[PDB]
């Protein structure tokens, strides 16, 4: 029987052997295909990373949209903003053109080898919360479509890295260090940087789901050392890193800086602006203090939102803003794109300006900085508490759209709750040590009020 706890706010994950199994791919695929028909939809795109146990449950996922009555075109194995991309483009499907525009990725992202999950796109849309809790909730109840759907594979790489080649032409070749952590990523972004005309230093692009080397999480500073390194040892000029399945690019200087999304945001927003004066510029709350200000002084209007990929995703949608970017990596070109999150796209748009430059890494080391803390532990309850009742001394506001971000002349503080974890995160940046301190000093103070007798972590 299925678990609840495999449905989580974004997407689904599990575990092979435990919470994850054929079955269970297959009643997900029953459920998915249901509500695509019960929204007058007739077909879905799947795909999948590099993961070993990828082949069974993507093949058992598509019996179970089939089931349920819908078409399924199989793009085999690639990054996940692949799979969006084709739910993105007609397709030169052998009975003819066709449109899809529902998917499925099935994918474990930055995760150990033993886990995997389904990123589900239905009808453009990037469905979460109680959209993901009703497909648990048909399997339970087993409330489901029925049909005999068809089955086709194709092939959407030519189409994809032509569709970026054809549109980005670097000033120059630039050398690049290329890790992909053995994930999905490494085939094919080599593939599209050679065609760009870059020559590449590769760190693991094989696959290999067993993740023998470091695992694809460019989230931890850990799975960059080898790009570092390799940056010391060779004479290419740019390190990039890739999660998984594709859909996060890391980005590491010659001197082995890594140039956190928020930085890379300011960059892709002045190009952006210079194209499109007067655009809103959207990130999440976990992003520099920095930002608001560059946005305005490149021309547009800065748009802080929720953290959650799927929620930035939204909002883009809802305001038709050309560019967003979160903290944790996610960059979502609409302008010259089709606005889905796509870790080797960025790759491409951040090349096209490096190329530019004969030094990318002083462009990227000279982008406005901050000193910062790493995220703290400590959900829901004690973060109303603090919102109705803290003295803050000295902030310039309070802002709430998502837990406490509270900002200060010279930096900020964030308070808020993680969305599977069920404790509270915090994080601070600061324009000096000193100033850093100062909040901290703040924020502990407020929690001791809030939740006194609790041990805080910092
Ligand atoms: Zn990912």
């Amino acid at each position: 029987m299925i678990s609840q706890s495999i449905f989580k706010a974004y997407d689904i994950r599990g575990v092979i052997g435990k919470t994850l199994d054929a079955d269970v791919a297959r009643s997900i695929g029953r459920a998915f295909g249901s509500e695509v028909r019960a929204q007058g939809g007739d077909a879905v795109v799947v795909a999948r990373d590099g993961r070993l146990s990828g082949p069974e449950l993507v093949g058992a996922l598509a019996d179970g949209l089939r089931a349920a009555g819908v078409d399924v075109v199989d793009v085999g194995m690639v990054p996940t903003p692949v799979g969006y991309f084709a739910a993105s483009v007609p397709l030169a499907l052998s009975g003819g053109e066709r449109r899809v525009d529902s998917c499925i990725v099935v994918t474990g992202s930055h995760n150990p080898p033993d886990y995997n999950g389904f990123k589900m796109v239905l009808r453009g849309a990037a469905i979460y919360g109680d959209q993901i809790q009703g497909l648990y909730k048909r399997i339970v109840d087993a409330r489901f479509e029925t049909g005999s759907g068809s089955y086709e594979q194709y092939d959407v790489a030519d189409q994809y890295v032509e569709r970026i080649v054809g549109d980005i032409k670097l000033t120059r070749p630039l050398k690049l260090v290329v890790d992909a952590g053995n994930g999905v990523a490494g085939p094919l972004a080599t593939r599209l940087f050679k065609a760009l005309g870059c020559e590449l230093v590769e760190l693991f692009t094989d696959i290999d789901g067993n993740f023998p080397n470091h695992h694809p999480d460019p989230a931890h500073p850990e799975n960059l050392q080898d790009v570092i390194a390799k940056l010391k040892a060779t004479d290419a000029e740019i390190g990039f890193a890739f999660d998984g399945d594709g859909d996060r690019l890391g980005v590491v200087t010659k001197d082995g800086q890594i140039i956190y999304p928020d930085r890379q945001l300011m960059l892709f927003a002045e190009e952006v602006l210079s194209r499109n004066p007067g655009a809103q510029i959207i990130y999440d709350v976990k992003c520099t203090r920095n930002l608001a200000r560059w946005v305005r002084e490149k021309g547009g209007e800065p748009l802080m939102w929720k953290t959650g990929h799927s929620l930035v995703k939204a909002k883009l949608r809802e305001t038709g803003a050309p560019l967003a970017g979160e903290m944790s990596g996610h960059v979502f070109f609409k302008d010259r794109w089709y606005g889905f999150d796509d870790g080797l796209y960025t790759g491409a748009r951040l090349l096209e300006i490096l190329a530019r430059v004969a030094d990318p890494s002083a462009l990227l080391n000279g982008l406005p900085n901050a000193v910062s803390t790493p995220e703290l532990q400590l959900n829901v309850k004690l973060i109303d508490k603090l919102r109705a009742d803290a003295k803050f001394d000295g902030a310039d506001e309070v802002v709430t759209i998502d837990g406490l971000r509270v900002e200060y002349p010279d930096g900020f503080g964030l308070a808020r709750s993680s969305n599977t974890t069920p404790v509270v995160v915090l994080r601070f940046e600061a324009t000096s040590d000193a100033a850093l301190a100062r909040i901290q000093d703040d924020f502990r103070r407020a929690l001791k009020a809030a939740k006194p007798g609790a041990n805080l972590p910092f």
